[PDB]
């Protein structure tokens, strides 16, 4: 169908990532399923091949806007899912406080049944010994909510928001996210009103695997604007 009638059941999800941090190159597949009627998320991330050369922490925010919960009275604000399936274009650049950077291009659409997110990272300038290549942040991840606004001129949204990643020691990484989303077809979106997106998210693994992975279970439910 067209938008929001495409989440009205339990879509099964593919996500592709192609990456690059300081030359380690690297590729994770993704796979899970997706209930936006509850703005609920399950997905496995599975590295191709040995081990991965950041946290997987760092990684969540780049691995599906579209599963949010959209309460009854904001429908009419729902971009992301209105510009299915012909998809969009989700950018952004992730700057680690006293660290590197990520570069992120996804394209989120469908391919059959399936909504699929393809990801190209490029992670440049982090530090040998800091808190991303020295893997010290705990595999766990905290909720928030963040800041939606349209950007009309590019028929699009734009978010801004800092994602705060536990570290070992008591402290926190800080990764600042710029982020902009653009349809990929020309057909019509939801530009919305100003409003939030709140998430909660937990990572796991599966008991019975062993290559590494994560295991990521996150809702999401859009929320600021008045009945
Ligand atoms: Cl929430």
């Amino acid at each position: 169908s067209k938008g929001e009638e495409l989440f009205t059941g339990v879509v099964p999800i593919l996500v592709e990532l192609d990456g690059d941090v300081n030359g380690h190159k690297f590729s994770v597949s993704g796979e899970g399923e997706g209930d936006a009627t509850y703005g609920k998320l399950t997905l496995k991330f599975i590295v191709t091949t040995g081990k991965l050369p950041v946290p997987w922490p760092t990684l969540v925010t780049t691995f599906l806007q579209c599963f949010a919960r959209y309460p009854d009275h904001m429908k009419r604000h729902d971009f992301f899912k209105s510009a299915m399936p012909e998809g969009y274009v989700q950018e952004r650049t992730i700057f680690f406080k006293d660290d590197g950077n990520y570069k992120t291009r996804a394209e989120v659409k469908f391919e059959g049944d399936t909504l699929v997110n393809r990801i190209e990272l490029k992670g440049i300038d982090f530090k040998e010994d800091g808190n991303i290549l020295g893997h010290k942040l705990e595999y766990n991840y905290n909720s928030h909510c963040v800041y939606i606004v349209a950007d009309k001129q590019k028929n699009g949204i734009k978010v801004n928001f800092k994602i705060r990643h536990n570290i070992e020691d008591g402290s926190v990484q800080l990764a600042d996210h710029y982020q902009q989303n653009t349809p990929i077809g020309d057909g019509p979106v939801l530009l919305p009103d100003n409003h939030y997106l709140c998430y909660q998210s937990a990572l796991s693994k599966d008991p019975n695997e062993k290559r590494d992975h994560m295991v990521l279970l996150e809702f999401v439910t859009a929320a600021g604007i008045t009945h």
